[PDB]
């Protein structure tokens, strides 16, 4: 029907911005600590600690299937990447300290990304 593609149209301009955001957010992780999912072969107890694992590659797959219907859904999965790391890893570790820096530098990008989604509609 006409509305539906206008809606799918709207969804189709929500993902690329979110992608540009996902490109920019991942540029603040040059070490690639949060690129892939945490391995349950290398970390066998990881699902005792973390109930909802997330990473950039998993977000990318969901993005590629137009899974994010709004900026909030994208922001929840980006917060999971940070929040899971900072629980599992201790305060004196390169992992925790990479998640802190990604949050601080990522908040600059998500600020303007909200402004664009609201303005463009
Ligand atoms: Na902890």
């Amino acid at each position: 029907s006409m509305e539906q593609v206008a809606m799918e149209l709207r969804l189709t301009e929500l993902t690329r911005l979110l992608r540009s955001v996902l490109d920019q957010l991942q540029d603040k992780d040059p070490a690639r600590i949060f690129a892939q999912p945490v391995s349950l072969k290398e970390v066998p107890d990881y699902l005792d600690h973390i109930k909802h694992p997330m990473d950039f590659a998993t977000m990318r797959k969901r993005l590629e299937a137009q899974g994010y219907k709004n900026l909030h859904e994208f922001e929840e999965d980006f917060d999971l990447i940070i929040d899971n790391c900072m629980k599992y890893n201790a305060r004196d570790t390169v992992f925790y300290r990479a998640a802190v820096r990604l949050r601080d530098q990522g908040g600059v990008v998500l600020r303007q990304a909200r402004r664009e989604v609201d303005s463009i509609g």
